[PDB]
């Protein structure tokens, strides 16, 4: 049941749980295509979308230790 455009709330896509938005450490793995820092979800964590494709998406953290982004369709990646 996950339609494109519709995130599943923390976890990018369909993996791995979204990090808070205030909590992306300033050096990270991933580069973001696009300026996130007006996605304003800052205290909390949850897919948002900057892009105007209606593309949401979150940075997610694995067990790795790592911290990268991922598009929240929950089947689009």
């Amino acid at each position: 049941r996950c339609g494109a455009g519709e995130p599943w709330g923390n976890a990018t896509n369909l993996g791995v749980p979204c990090l808070h938005w205030d909590e992306v450490p300033p050096f990270l793995e991933r580069s973001p295509p696009a300026s996130w820092a007006e996605l304003r979800g800052q205290p909390h964590n949850f897919c948002r979308s900057p892009d105007g494709a209606g593309r949401p998406w979150c940075f997610y953290r694995n067990a790795q230790g790592k911290v990268d982004w991922g598009y929240c369709d929950c089947g689009q990646g």
